[PDB]
């Protein structure tokens, strides 16, 4: 069932872990690393300075390492990085950085990254996320751990989806997500916190509770931004689970001198 | 001259009516059955258990009869099914089942699938459907007959598309929408009935005007549910067009004991 | 180093300037054209008739000059024409017209058109113009220069995309979009002028000042359409700039004998 199909296009300067396989038809172009039990599906298009880590499945019409179209890069030497197992479903694009950001584009473990969605030059990918059909990250967007957003969901240019959140199908996310948070719609507002993937963590009741009160005091008490954040403080020490929800918040406003 | 290409992979257990034809670098994974006088465009790839009727056109860069990535599904040996006279056309993903519904996907005959639509696990489809591009069914999505789901319309896990109804560009549906009702952005609202494919299926105008009548009941006259429900009963034995109005409404809503 | 691929397919009926490229597994149908200096990337599909112009950059995943799905095209022998010096990435659309309309879907030059972007039948894009990722135009939609549709921009058949207009991504486009006028949301509403791609143009500051307060005439004064248009007539005498945003608005209402 011998590994790399002889259809396949192996660039003589990519390097391949002795037991990955590639599919017919796939190219894996100059410069692409691809780690331990990996494997490519058939018409796979990969494009390097990239480093696949170990056991991720990638599947068919997928352009894994190309270019940002975005005219600001000028074809400068930039990477793309992913982590170990990752799945990638049939027709994701994931763009390596620009010079302008960090110059990499970065996911990390356990992501699953679902048919057609894109991953814009310079954003960055935690662990145990799912983007879910279309989900389009536009540029330099930050993805904390177990995020989940819905298919269509769509996340303009610098956005942090903080930890835990969720967007729902068709959500437009123009501004930071913070960590638990569940958003609808076009654009984007709060609902609730994500209870869901709160108990699927096996968070204790208390610090869901905890959560809920922290919600509350952000959006439906309408302090202002700062107001809540000071609010948040004693709830913060008390609770690390609502300590990361304040942390989102937080380096979301600096704000200017008035 | 030359029928089944012979840049095409063809599984052995796979097994193709005579006049089949396959366009090169398509693969016709293991369980894939095609009917006679079915095409299969160039780089296609099927999966089975996989059932495809007679005379459909399927087109490139189209993943049809894959698992659904959803992690509810651990690999169950599930199927598809596609009828007769269907056209699938380029970049369509459809999925098989999970066994937690049917452990089937279905899709019947006459439709009309566009481009980069997806069809999620356990999804059921009439027939003479329009999937306008990027239309998506999260799974176990109901579309009844004669339906059209304008460009990129999502429709969330289970909902009922009743028959003839009509869904707008950018539609973002939640709930059921009964047979004739046209339904309009994020999320999904009501506006009219789908005047238009009912002179197109040539219904008496007593018809058309009684489901007219039969929406304001429904929706204009803010009747509950049940109220309308109970309104419509003398409507709906007069006119066969709107008794499926009426049921199409009836089996969305049974609610609990208050 | 010698130009098109050989495991890349040629109709003997296609017609190739001499340094072009084809990457592997493209399909370059019968009665396609392709201008000088331009290059097919791997697994593209080019169908005719169509006239490719020169110096352009054509990627994976691409279908660029199939049929509209749409059963009002019943396979008249229509055709595609595309420019020079323009960007089409992965996964792009491209449908050739209708005898309906013009008979003709039309890009003229040094336009950037992103991935999985939709161009259906009898659209007409100008020059410099860029469509963000997964941008649809339905039918006969008319962009003209400098225009940028954020991602996942839907444009509904018939729509008018006047010059340096700009969608916000998510945009619903029911209707015309006038010359530099940012449009947002599901449906699209108005909101200012694109100020920014008027200082790109190096615009004169008089220029600038004198858009704003065309914009304000049409919309924030609450002026009718045709009592704007009255309004403008001066400003749109004194500056070309302005001129175009009236004509664009001109064009868009012609209304019926009250
Ligand atoms: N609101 C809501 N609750 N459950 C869901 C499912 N889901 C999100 C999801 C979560 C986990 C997972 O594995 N897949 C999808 C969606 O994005 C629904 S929309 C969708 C699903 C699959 C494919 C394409 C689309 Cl548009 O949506
Ligand atoms: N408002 C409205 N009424 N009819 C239409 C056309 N249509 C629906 C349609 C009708 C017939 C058919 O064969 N396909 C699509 C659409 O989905 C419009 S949006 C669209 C069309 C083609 C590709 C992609 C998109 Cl976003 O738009
Ligand atoms: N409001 C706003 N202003 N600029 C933008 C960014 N932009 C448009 C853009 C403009 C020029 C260019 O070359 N790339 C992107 C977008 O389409 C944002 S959404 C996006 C971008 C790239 C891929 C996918 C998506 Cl959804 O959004
Ligand atoms: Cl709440
Ligand atoms: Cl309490
Ligand atoms: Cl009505
Ligand atoms: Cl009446
Ligand atoms: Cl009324
Ligand atoms: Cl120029
Ligand atoms: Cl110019
Ligand atoms: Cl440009
Ligand atoms: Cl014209
Ligand atoms: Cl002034
Ligand atoms: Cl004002």
């Amino acid at each position: 069932m011998s590994l790399i199909d002889p259809r396949a296009i192996i660039d003589p300067s990519a390097r391949l872990a002795a037991d990955v396989q590639v599919g017919p038809w796939s190219i894996v172009g100059a410069e692409v690393e691809i780690g331990e039990g990996t494997v490519i599906g058939p018409h796979v298009v990969l494009k390097g300075p990239t480093k696949i880590g170990k056991h991720n499945r990638i599947y068919q019409f997928s352009s894994v390492g190309e270019d940002t179209p975005d005219l600001k890069y000028k074809g400068e030497p930039t990477r793309l990085v992913i982590g170990d197992h990752n799945v990638i479903r049939e027709g994701v694009t994931i763009h390596r950085g620009t010079v302008q950001d960090r110059a990499e584009t970065t996911i990390g473990d356990h992501n699953l990254i679902m048919a057609y969605a894109h991953i814009g030059h310079d954003s960055v990918i935690g662990n145990h996320c799912i983007l879910v059909n279309n989900t389009a990250l536009a540029g330099h967007v930050h993805v904390d751990d177990w995020a989940i957003l819905s298919g269509y969901t769509l996340v303009h240019q610098y956005c942090r989806i903080g930890a835990h959140s969720f967007s729902g199908m068709g959500s437009a996310i123009g501004k930071d997500v913070p960590a638990y948070v569940t958003v609808f719609g076009n654009p984007a507002e709060a609902r609730s916190m994500n209870f869901e993937g709160m108990r699927r963590r096996g968070f204790s009741s208390e610090a869901i509770h905890a959560l809920r009160r922290a919600y509350k005091v952000v959006y439906r008490q309408g302090h202002t931004v700062e107001e809540a954040l000071a609010e948040l403080a004693e709830s913060a020490a008390q609770f690390p689970e609502v300590a990361v929800f304040r942390d989102s918040i937080q380096s979301a406003t600096r704000g200017i001198t008035r």
